[PDB]
């Protein structure tokens, strides 16, 4: 029970149980599966959630119940907490039920914040609940605002005695300072939006028999107030500033990671492996292995990871090598990155494609780009930045570095028994656009012609990395209008991928600052799970996640021509907005069981 030291701390690991909830990047995930980032083959809608939430038909009685994990190990936690106040000095010493009461805190308040950023308001569960309590006693929701406060005070008690840094040596990553500071910045980030901050789709939407201290039967604020941005600002500048002292956080920027590990450098079109390009390449690698590395290879920008894989299989192309069995290595090639994805990465002058002087008028974009031997390559796809380089991948490309027996993989995405559309060969699984993405794949991947086949070095699944602290901290200059600050807060991402810095000058009535810093986190957290939540915080899903809004190269055609394949094409599914996709439907029993407890609105 708790009847010695390891038996205790076996239950502490316990507690960390549910952390893994909403993973990132996980393709059958609902929150990476369903933005405008990239689409899956509509026929794999039977696979998992995703479906449900992309075309609406998600409801009480088809969810992913993901509150039934969060308040199960919230519980535990208390529970936990329950048994070790009477625990004696045999157990734990003083100073070290300090730190474990300090971690159950910080999990706690970080189990509430995954419910509440896919829920909305809800109840706040800061004890545990014996079974036998009568239903009049349950909590409903609280309003939106109780919530967000409860939780930093959570957050910021916790961080008061965890340690800021923690060395790696096993799966187990535990609670630290560094990591209570920076889901408090991106709680009060959330707080301060647009759907939580004046534009929330239902204001009269509320409780009917249950009280907030402050707030009566209401649930959420109707009105903007901006001192959400001033707190928000302060929370994420304080997060910032401690991963980068005693957190020991910084960016990764080797840029030679590739050559120890004996690599050449990719093929680029228009950007020869030649000396004049040489730092233009080495960022394209970099990139790849920033989001694909171990603190014990020299990355120090992950600030929370989790030993939780997610698969590669869904993102590889279709036929990958043969073996000498005559048979193919395959992938499932469903994770199909849309034009959009295309269209926001930016050229190599740092700016969006359609806003670039210097760059293709959009009339020309699928033309090819006349490349020798890759003529498949269309001028959308050369002049780009690193970033695009490093993770996205295209009909005429390269795919990865020793992917096929020790060679790059060139991609024939028009090719009906290669990489292209062909149910009759391969089923279900085919790019539904015509692109892919090669984000996360570790360079060193390799599949072997006598069979077999290696993914180099496993990496930790990122919740929190130190990019995204800059980012928030530009968004929260932006929102208070302080120009020069955002852009300095941007400028060290910028910088790091390999793109030219920010001035005021960039800031203009065709690219606000705004734009810049929706921008700069739509392409560096790419894929990171973040898009489903940053859309709907900013209120903008019928913009981005409506009817016709994803689109693709005319992809669902057998062996198409060049000319057929190079049209921008609609991707071909009934994928819609409507508003109570803002939030997840309740579970039908929960609702049924806790008298106090309402429906999302629409569910
Ligand atoms: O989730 C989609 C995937 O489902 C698997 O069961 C199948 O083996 C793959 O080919 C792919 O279709
Ligand atoms: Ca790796
Ligand atoms: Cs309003
Ligand atoms: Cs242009
Ligand atoms: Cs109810
Ligand atoms: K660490
Ligand atoms: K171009």
């Amino acid at each position: 029970a708790m009847s010695s030291p390891t038996r205790a701390l076996g239950f502490l690991y316990s507690c960390y149980g549910g952390v893994s909830t909403d993973l990132p990047s996980a393709y059958l995930g609902e929150i990476n599966s369903t933005t405008d980032e990239y689409v899956l083959p509509y026929s794999w809608n039977t696979d998992g959630y995703w479906g449900a939430y992309a075309f609406n038909t998600a409801s009480s009685t088809n969810q992913d119940w993901l509150w039934g994990t969060t308040y199960q190990y919230i519980g535990q936690c208390y529970l936990f907490l329950q048994k070790l106040e009477n625990a004696g000095s045999d157990i734990a010493s003083d100073a070290e039920k300090e730190q474990w009461r300090a971690e159950c805190q910080f999990l706690v308040a970080y189990y509430h914040f995954a419910t509440l950023r896919r829920y909305g308001p809800i109840p706040i569960t800061d004890s545990y609940i014996p079974m036998d309590t009568p239903t009049s006693e349950y909590n409903g929701r609280f309003h939106f605002d109780y919530c967000v406060d409860w939780i930093a005070n959570q957050l910021d008690e916790a961080a008061k005695v965890l340690p800021a840094n923690r060395t790696a040596t096993n799966e187990w990553g535990r609670a630290t300072s560094t990591i209570a500071k920076a889901v408090k910045a991106r709680l009060l980030l959330y707080a301060a939006s647009p759907l939580w901050n004046g534009s929330f789709p239902y204001p009269n939407w509320q409780n009917e028999n249950f009280e907030t201290p402050g707030y009566g039967k209401a649930l959420v604020s109707n009105t903007y107030d901006k001192s959400k941005w001033e707190r928000a600002l302060a929370a994420c500048q304080e997060a910032l500033t401690l991963a980068t002292t005693s957190g020991d956080r910084e960016l990764y920027d080797d840029d030679e990671y590739y050559s120890r590990q004996s690599l050449n450098l990719p093929f680029v079109p228009g950007v020869a492996d030649v000396e004049d390009n040489k730092e233009f390449l080495k960022n394209v690698m970099k990139m790849r292995y920033a989001v694909s590395t171990r603190e014990s290879e020299g990355n120090k920008e992950i600030i929370w990871g989790l030993s939780n894989q997610f698969d590669f299989y869904s993102r590889y192309p279709l036929r990958i090598l043969k073996k000498s069995d005559g048979t193919w290595h395959a992938g499932y090639s469903g994770v199909s990155p849309t034009l959009y994805t295309f269209e926001h990465f930016y050229t190599a002058n740092g700016k969006l494609p359609e806003k670039d002087l210097d760059f293709t008028p959009s009339s020309e974009w699928f033309e090819s780009a006349g490349i020798s031997s890759r003529e498949d390559i269309i001028k959308l796809n050369v002049g780009r930045e690193p970033r695009f380089y490093a993770w996205m991948a295209f009909d005429g490309g390269d795919y990865g570095t020793k992917f096929a027996a020790g060679s790059p993989l060139k991609l024939e995405m028009r090719n009906s028994e290669m990489h292209g559309y062909n149910p009759s060969l391969f089923n279900r699984d085919h790019s539904v656009t015509g692109f892919l993405t090669q984000k996360f794949v570790d360079p060193v991947t390799e599949f072997y012609t006598a069979g077999g086949s290696t993914s180099g070095t496993s990496a930790p699944t990122i919740l929190f990395r130190l990019a995204e602290l800059y980012l928030n901290v530009a968004e929260c200059h932006a929102a208070l209008g302080n120009t020069q600050e955002a852009i300095d807060a941007l400028n060290p991402v910028r910088e790091r991928a390999g793109i030219p810095k920010l001035t005021l000058a960039d800031i203009t009535n065709n690219m606000t600052i705004k734009d810049w810093v929706h921008n700069e986190r739509f392409v560096e957290l790419w894929n990171e799970g973040h898009r489903f939540f940053d859309v709907r915080r900013w209120a903008e899903g019928a913009k981005y996640f409506g009817a016709n809004k994803r689109e693709g190269l005319n992809a669902e055609v057998q062996s198409p021509t060049f000319e057929e394949f190079n049209k921008r094409t609609t991707v071909d599914a009934p994928y819609v907005w409507e508003n109570r996709m803002y939030l997840n439907p309740v579970f039908y029993n929960e609702v049924y069981k806790n008298p106090q407890m309402v429906q999302a609105p629409g569910y």
